């Protein structure tokens, strides 16, 4: 929501007020999502100044407020800075931007992550190319130097990030992407590779200096019908946890699936669908193993574009002898939307 | 300050500055509040979107950001996100809100919770049915169905949270109020009940398995009068330390009363004294004890809408000798509050 | 931006987004700001309410949140509150506020303030009376009660507040400034004492009962002109490390000289140049030790009043043998800014 536009420049506030309750059996962990309160708030703008008729400066920041935690020494729990970053588009010559920003691969991963709730299982937070990351520069164009319409592309620079958790870390990488949509129809393929930080080799599972993750995606979204896949293969890049063990790392190499079938009625109701699969190869001590696999079906109930309802149940087809431990039981997601 | 109402959408983004410091006898270990800096500052959004001409969604969230931390470690130390929630209002039929909301109990214990600065003794967070308490879904109706001006009730779901801390954990739970008001006059009665958890029955202090509030309160509110008075007894569910052996867990039953006589006068200055009693009875190893006790001398003056000043003087009447521990000094509040 | 002006009350929602990088070599550890992404946001509110034609009531509160942490544990790692005050106006007699804000001593201080990104290193976070700090009491006070213009002085009180860190930490104190400009130019001086806290006592570094903090300035700020030049002296108040043995604590004697020298060009580039150096004295075991010394060469460059781009070289003179370990390498800022 725009709350300031006066001397040429222009700020969108903007955030949310999700009410969010998950069902699961029992407790939670051997589930999907696990059982419990997963209230959360946002806040964040979007800004941006006109500097003349073709060069444009912008700014936009945002956080993840939890609300599903106490007032007492746990407050902060997971609190986040989705983004920060700033940067300008030159005319037809393209956007430059750095802060904190979403990785180029995601440019991928955007055409399936659409569920109500879930979805997008390999758009993971900090883990190099396919989520939000820390310090990327990235310039993207639109339409080929304005010469192609529908032809867009992307090269992003990911800056070394040398944290405490090998989950967290990155070292020096680049990556890019393009996308061509014409008449409903889109394709779209990235790819990035980046250093490993020492501190991600000595962790008990992976192996590589080289980090790699490629994802290609097809769409059509037109007349009211979203439809999209997206395939992508990562190698020693996928975040990954034993169980038993307690052991953490990165797979060596994983493959990702997702189908995604939505349709939006006119009085409302947004009916959807997906499919999920992203298994991991040569896991050191286990081999082959899955790491997501489920079905979905939900609904999104539109009020406005203020508020919302939905409900999203997730059916996973993951084992109970998933030999990392990875929760077996199906979750549903009941959510109450306000937002600005 | 509403800053937005277009396409049937209003946000009101309100907040504060509160110069706030306490002032008690030697250091403050035993007195009410304590001695030092205590400013704070509040954010948060009112959302409300008009779906139809009986409809109306919102969504609501609301942070309390500290002033009296460093920019070091302790820069998160009393940060806490307050309220966040989202619901619907349906003609006549009533509201219905899901997230981190302020307790049933609460529209009961409203009513004595009024001082400049201190007060409300007994709306402990995360305690259950009387103060603010994530994953609540609470339904309300104004006016029985509008049927009977002033007859307003509510029932609430209070859904499970097993936390790492045994004082801001609680069950499945359900509770209710029903409040009516005429001419000035208001009379208003609220219970909850709760599961308790495993980890609160294995505390030192309490013994049960279910947790129980209740409050009736009566009160006058016309003519620049404000007389409140709140009477209510809880079962296994408030909050107690024992400070000489160091040890936490909950009250097995405690009384509490509350009376408040406060005046605004049309020039800006608003006195108002206040008496505050609850009493615990059955503490294992102690048996009964006051945990609140103490008769309250201030003022509160309004320059206008936006700025103010305040000043609340706890008149301790706690014994130095009591045997929880807790603090026997005075306390005296000194605010300057900015807010929007 | 200002987003609201209605019923006597005005507010400005303003903030940033910074996308900032350093420049060392190779880990950067040695270095003067070290090496990676410092990436950040700041968001706030200045308040500002006119209750009559003479009394104003104001009420500001700043955060800053990181850009440079990621989602995991450390995502909270240096976000905090920067400012949180509240206030009133009065006519020529002058204007008070209580909370967080600058220390009296930022007065004179400030002249040098003025690089790209570095710079003011003697205003240091939480270090009493030299930079933002906890609890103060202000009183400020502008040409001289209307009798003469140009004539401004300040009064501030320190409350006490002992830290989990000395570094963090301050006993009771009272400081002054007293500054006078007349067509362009400058002068400001600006002392503080306070009472030390135990825990800053008891540290290896430091001796004394009393923190001691005084500076005067000079500049001169007219047709896109800025030189200006700030020293000053602390007794027992400059928070120090050593990096040989691991120990902290403040230094006996600091002294501390900053040149700064700007030119404005109309075309949005600023150039800037600055010398700082803050040398120690009666350091314990090691006596006489540069803790800064630097020349900087630099330019900001100005798209319009929203957004900004720069570059800043600290050319470090601190040398490989400096008996605090104090890093003896160059420091090179990236940053594009947006703000509103």
């Amino acid at each position: 929501a725009e709350i300031y536009n006066k001397d040429g420049n222009k700020v969108d506030l903007y955030g949310k007020a999700v009410g969010l309750h998950y069902f699961s059996k029992g407790n939670g962990e051997n589930s999907y999502g696990g059982n419990g309160d997963m209230t959360y708030a946002r806040l964040g703008f979007k800004g941006e100044t006109q500097i003349n008729s073709d060069l444009t400066g912008y700014g936009q920041w945002e956080y993840n407020f939890q609300g599903n935690n106490s007032e007492g020494a746990d407050a902060q729990t997971g609190n986040k800075t989705r983004l920060a970053f700033a940067g300008l588009k030159y005319a037809d010559v393209g956007s430059f931007d750095y802060g904190r920003n979403y990785g180029v691969v995601y440019d991928a991963l955007g055409y399936t992550d659409m569920l109500p709730e879930f979805g997008g299982d390999t758009a993971y937070s900090d883990d190099f190319f396919v989520g939000r990351v820390g310090g990327v520069a990235t310039y993207r164009n639109s339409n080929f130097f304005g010469l192609v319409d529908g032809l867009n592309f992307a090269v992003q620079y990911l800056g070394k990030n040398e944290r405490d958790t090998a989950r967290r870390s990155n070292g020096d990488g680049v990556g890019g992407s393009i996308s061509y949509e014409y008449e409903g129809f889109g394709i779209v393929g990235a790819y990035g590779a980046a250093d490993r930080t020492n501190l991600q080799e000595a962790q008990p599972l992976g192996n590589g200096k080289k980090a790699e993750q490629w994802a290609t995606g097809l769409k059509y979204d037109a007349n009211n019908i979203y439809l999209a896949a997206n395939y992508g293969e990562t190698r020693n890049a996928t975040p990954i946890t034993n169980k038993f063990t307690n052991t953490s790392g990165f797979a060596n190499k994983t493959q990702d699936v997702l189908l995604v079938a939505q349709y939006q009625f006119d009085f409302g109701l947004r009916p959807s669908i997906a499919y999920t699969k992203s298994k991991a190869k040569d896991v050191e001590g286990i081999g082959d193993v899955d790491l997501v696999n489920y079905f979905e079906v939900g609904a999104t109930y539109y009020f406005n574009k203020n508020m919302s309802t939905y409900v999203d149940y997730i059916i996973n087809q993951i084992d109970s002898d998933n030999k990392l431990g990875v929760g077996s039981d199906d979750t549903v997601a009941v959510g109450i939307v306000y937002q600005f």
